[PDB]
């Protein structure tokens, strides 16, 4: 059933699986514990989970966690090169779920394998098509292939007829469509004309999704705005165990495994270009630092343009720096940041490579498509582009895409738990509270964040791990600083 | 000879690599620009003992522009990166017997395969090598032990008996690495007897790259024993405090990255032994969160790790709570059996030290009733019996960030390898002053400030450093010529 | 397991009368509209030991819509409807374990079933109920006695002398019912005596239905020896106060008309018992002419007895002069074999109770030289062999309103089932709270008033019944919500 | 005896013994009868046919008739109030010769009363003859014999079979009912077996008895038409029957029969009562006693006040046919529910008729209208659902009697009382048969038994409810103006 149905590359490989994960599981005691805790009552007996989050040893720790809890899972990765091959065969060989990943998908077998997830059957009721109840979402690519599919819909009825808009290569203006679009919109067609009431039927199902990262949230923000919004939303990213340590510190680390895997040179003494200064651009510059590159920052906004001086780093507009600069790294979740015309201006072999959740940040099809333009595969995903005018090279890590987990394995295990138990527990909530959601009479959802209990609750699972003692407030103590001994210990407007 | 390697189609990638690793070696591509009409080395026969990565071969591919023939190994039986091996061999650079993932045995057979020559006047009769570039010690080793095997061979006239029996002196089990040596030894004595005296009457000199081989050269000379000239290349200022400091900081955490999957943030590790290695060490653990526990002998080092904010601590103290042990000490017997015993649930354990010795591999894989299972390419848990825990070795304990990883990069490479260049070049040219008609005694001795600043000159536009330049009177305010030298000879930097 | 039922193709009267039986259960058919899409219950394991008519076959419907797998038994060995229980086999809604008139020991053994599931993981292995909808106990009753059992077993590592023998602690023969319990637990300790004690890992809750369970859950409670959470369904006031009371007062009636030939005006007709359900047989039965003598060990219910125009006298002093017996006390020996011999020519007898044991029906079948006639199903007309006078027993004492008809109609069967519904979702919902590690003590709790004021909103269609609105200004007067709840929690009603 | 008799099983003969001699305790009336009279026989050598629902209770009165020395034929007067049990039981013992059973056809009820009606001569094997006497409960065994003899004067007159027993139309040209086709099918049998059948029975025919109400409705008429063919005595009409049968008997057969065949709660629901009479009052009641919510339909002021006064709404059909629950008719009139008030109804309305016909409803209008769907719920009950609405109405046993045709009838003790009546109106009619002259008067009338018997039948079962009835003294007796022994209350009185 599960390796018949599953899609990967090798199963093979499990018992490498199995073992990373037991080792994993030292540092994962926030999911550690919640199994130990909700394995037997199984707090999401019944539901139909489908994921779209890069499918490594630490997600198959979460997968293994949701699947404890009660839930059938169904699973793909959010990125063609995120997957590591291992732990997805890990899952399929003990049955933890039906999986659709493996690393180096094209992008016509990405948009597949994010259908066939969203695909379910019921086998109690003659195994007929239908969707998942709940979604754990990173990037918002799952999110929009219901939203998009139930705009086809609509469309489709409207005029009896495909869309044109999805049999055409152009967007509303002429420009060629991304090619994830494109091959979005192929699978789209695809089921209209096999069930044209497929993805509204879905929603009858639909109790919520959990979104991880920034960029997914963005894209949840602009629907609920729009009143777009077609079920529940848990904003997993903005919990502070999440976006605090896993944007910051987990970046800090995999960012150099990246860049030590993608990239031959040493980064000491080099001019280092972090675009943004957020969350991710805070722990990249701390890690860039650490081993003793000197980090330029650009921003758009005052205050974390500020922030980036505080710490010693020069705060330079692209411009300004693109012809000296010898790596730049886009942490903006922005789109245009580095444009072919900057990258015809850098200077021999300079490094380019993205962290942000999409490629768009770098113009990878301009580069890839200019007139001339030779490329060589220096390593996996690590290609050399020389200009024929020129005959100057600059060299792109993964095409672009997320470099930590393009060229390297992504954030380590512990804390990969920190967000994963917030994930888990933003599962738990969505479907305790599924008998509240009701279509036939309200329809509008919106976007909610974990409670503060719930934040510190992550944080306390993993103290051990790191020997931490933590310090108890007495009596007369709390009453001064007006909290509970047992917290929240901070307003909700506290910035950490 | 043919040359030994895994892969002669994977050349393209090696030789790819090679030119982008070049933007940033400016030393040995001043070198090549500069030397490779005149070719200061022609007719130069060079023996190599030195991990073969894509660093190295820029170094060998620079001998070769300077006009000497060339024949490499690696130093380690992990260190060999097989495209920049079949680079050198694609382009005839050098004849390689090196490849990733060498046993024991074949270590041995690829370096001796190394040092032997065949006669540019005669063809059926054998030689040895002119100069030597080693790393650790071990080509010097197996000519002096070579030496000290033919003599005792014709005193009693039979095969050694050290030569033949698995234990030593105290009737212990002798290491895989001796075994290997000895098995070598044993059949260049049958096949010929007069190999390593022979090859002495050609042999100019040896260049070694690494504190624990400048400790062998130093032993050997110290006891009158060193049978040819040597220069240290480990102590120049731009190699010891660059290589040895600043290229771990980077390759130790690479070789980290990708042996151990756990992050490193919050965790205590232990840097035993806080040397010029250690200290780069730590700096980098520190610059991902770690928290760095240092171990040292010496009262100065510790003091200086204390200056650093780290605390200094004897192993048994933090044995059952540190989370991850790095040894850096170049000495033996660092991490005991009993020390790993005591390990808290998947503690990791790597050394990047030069050799193995630091931690008792041999003991932990021959513990009574251990199991171990392969997490990955050369990463292995080891699990006790009686406790049922277990600990995580990088590497079977062989250097990490060349075991684990692929070294330190191009930039301090280049600075350490432009040093053996010039160390080559010296022995070379002073090769009329080996006498060896009357039993004179050889030294070892190190390049001079000006060539150690030369180095460091070559580099600087790598990185856009502008130097400043000492007026005529300042020069003399300082007492040293506007060229340099800046600093006296026993400047620390 | 395969479903054990009469005949199948009663399936389409079942479905039928469902379906004319929904017009009534608004309840019911509120509850599915409104959760079968999000099911409440989806994936709990639910064993059910309740009357399988075709009102409970609504019941199961329901719990099925809103997600549970289903296992079912009756709670009494004369109550199932043949057609409900093949309508719910037809349907695949549950495995069913019941069928009218079954032996005392089928009855045991269909619980039993009803109680065992198959492991969804390991085909080959047993496990219980996530949940339990009882009624007298019985399934909660079983378990008790089971974990009892196992533990005894263990103790002295052989089969316990109390379920080999068929005599109590006094030398009194065993009622047939514990005969029959023991014989499956014995069945059971020699196949699994791990069995019981392995089900309440996942037992999650019992609901209870009726006044004599509900007494069984609060001594267990009392004693510390209840093992999974409890909610008291009967005391609900949607369920007391209407399905004890206005059921009765038809289902006694139709009981009564179909076991009993005679003429019911003008009879004296004595009511043991007046309680919830005694109050509604009374008004029934004056109803329709007959004069009501009630008896009462209560001096409260006495009183209400007096108020309402009937007589109130102890059985010995009526015993002999009344023409028909109905007991509804919950209690025992209410009628003993002296009684009986003491009654008049063709005097009739009935219980009401959960239980046979209000009557002595032991006793009077054991009666030397008895005789004995069926008069018509489940009708015996006993006669003494030294006086040659006879009694009329309707259906062996067992409740006459479910042995000789067919129970309580569906308007008042839907509300205390609504009631089960929503005691099934609150203990599923809140099962990560329930606990055996730290060693916790189970208690029986009631639903809400907010709930039990809904399930009267949910019916109030059926009858056309227009209820007022209060103002803001009145609301703040009686000091209430607009919304409920609108009496405190010590309200009777 | 067995030779004849047509019933459905004879096994079950034991169950019916067993369940008259525990209905007995109750019918001490007719113990009492058999009692006093089974030796001196007053009934001796009397041919007596009955058509009354054959129960339990009835084999009771056939048991008693049989005691007192009459021969019997028995049958049913409805298609469904049989007891199976109960005919076997007389079949055994010889008691009676029956033609009956639970479920007949329409045609073989017509068939089984023909033969309940035929005797063979006590005097020759060859030939045939009528009964002595009649015990008739709704007129169809007195109905048959005036049509039989009506069919043979105009068949006579034109020497052919006449035509309205051919066609299956009435005057209006509308289609005949199937009681009527049936009994025309006998009639027109009879004329070509002996055309002289039904006006031979004439000259042994000494009086019937009738049992209900519809009955004596009927009989009214023949007498107010000077069409009557023999005395009768009408026993509906007795004190100690339509004030316990029709009242007291209702109020728990109605309640059996609702029980049996609908499924729903009575209480709460708006029950119609149509038709507040003595059956209505008695329905009224039980249904109350359940708590329903009766709401009455009348035509008679009088009546209707009598429930207004005992807290009942008094409405229109029209007005409440579509909120109401459960439809009850109790007029024994006709056309009282329509198929058009059915199209209004609620979703599963429940429809039922305790009058003794089923013309109460429109039975045939509902199982003729176009595209209808009919499923059996249970034995005799279906739902009917209209393909326009969608909608349903669920009618128990084809508007046949409810309390009979869902259920076993009212009780013994009340039986007992009417019962008693009819043995009483039975000895009477015998006792005066040679004051019945053929050759002279051709005009018979409709009479009533006696207050002083009308009290005795109350006598004879006040024992069975241990009633203490006070005696008057000699000074009380004329104060009041009555004897000590009665009878109590004038002619006129109504209790
Ligand atoms: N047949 C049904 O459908 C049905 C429905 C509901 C409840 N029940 C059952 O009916 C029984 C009574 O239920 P209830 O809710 O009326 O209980 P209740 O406690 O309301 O009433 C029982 C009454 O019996 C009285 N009593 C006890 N022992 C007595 C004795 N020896 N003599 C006289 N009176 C005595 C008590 O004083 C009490 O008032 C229970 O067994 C219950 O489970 C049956
Ligand atoms: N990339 C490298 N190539 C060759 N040798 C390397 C590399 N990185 C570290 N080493 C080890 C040499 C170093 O100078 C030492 O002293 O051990
Ligand atoms: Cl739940």
């Amino acid at each position: 059933a599960y390796k018949m149905e599953s899609r990967i590359k090798d199963i093979s490989l499990a018992e490498f699986g199995l073992q990373d994960m037991e080792i994993a599981k030292t540092d994962m005691m926030g999911l550690v514990e919640l199994q130990r805790k909700y394995r037997d009552s199984k707090p999401l007996k019944g539901a139909r989970i489908t994921g779209s989050l890069h499918l490594t040893i630490e997600t198959s720790v979460l997968v293994e966690t949701l699947y404890e809890l009660g839930a059938e899972i169904r699973w793909c990765s959010c990125n063609i090169y995120s997957t590591q091959d291992h732990a997805a065969a890990a899952l399929v060989k003990k049955n933890i779920a039906t999986v659709f990943a493996w690393k180096n998908e094209t992008i016509e077998d990405y948009w597949v394998c994010l259908n066939d997830a969203m695909t379910w059957r019921n086998p109690n009721d003659k195994d007929k098509i239908c969707g998942p109840n709940l979604i754990v979402d990173d990037g918002g690519d799952a999110t929009l292939i219901l939203h998009e599919g139930v705009k086809a819909e609509i469309e489709y009825e409207k005029y009896n007829k495909i869309p044109e808009y999805l049999e055409t290569e152009l967007d509303e203006n002429g420009k060629q469509l991304s090619m994830d679009l494109k091959c979005m919109y192929k699978v789209l067609k695809m089921e209209l004309l096999k069930n044209p009431f497929r993805w509204r039927g879905m929603l009858k199902d639909l109790y919520g999704v959990s979104e991880e990262t920034t960029t997914g949230v963005l894209r949840l923000k602009i629907m609920e705005s729009e009143g777009k919004l077609l079920l529940p939303a848990i904003n997993v990213n903005d919990s502070v165990t999440k976006s605090k340590f896993d944007n910051t510190y987990g970046c800090r680390q995999s960012l150099l495994h990246g860049l030590f895997n993608g990239c031959i040179q040493m980064l000491a003494g080099k001019k280092i270009v972090v675009l943004g200064y957020g969350e991710v651009g805070k722990g990249c510059a701390q890690g860039l630092s650490g081993v003793g590159a000197r980090v330029i920052v650009t921003e758009i906004d005052p205050i974390c343009a500020l922030q980036a001086s505080m710490e010693g780093y020069q705060v330079s507009v692209l411009e300004d720096v693109v012809s000296e600069a010898d790596i730049f790294i886009t942490a903006t979740g922005n789109k245009d940041v580095i444009t072919v015309e900057h990258m015809r201006k850098m200077k021999e072999n300079a490094y380019i490579a993205n962290i942000g959740h999409f490629d768009d940040e770098i113009d990878v099809y301009g580069l890839e498509n200019y007139p001339g333009i030779k490329v060589i595969e220096v390593k996996q995903n690590v290609h050399k582009f020389t200009f024929p005018d020129t005959q100057k090279s600059v060299i792109l890590l993964c095409k672009g895409r997320l470099v930590n987990l393009g060229c390297a394995t992504g954030h380590p295990p512990l804390v990969m738990s920190m967000s994963f138990t917030n994930q888990v527990l933003a599962q738990m909530d969505l479907w305790k509270s599924r008998e509240l959601v009701d279509r036939s009479k309200n329809t509008r959802f919106f976007v909610k964040k974990l409670s503060k209990e719930l934040d510190e609750y992550v944080a306390r699972l993993h103290l051990d791990v790191l020997g931490i003692k933590l310090t108890k407030l007495t009596e007369t103590q709390a009453k001064y600083i007006n909290v509970s001994i047992n917290g929240p210990y901070k307003s909700e407007d506290y910035r950490y």
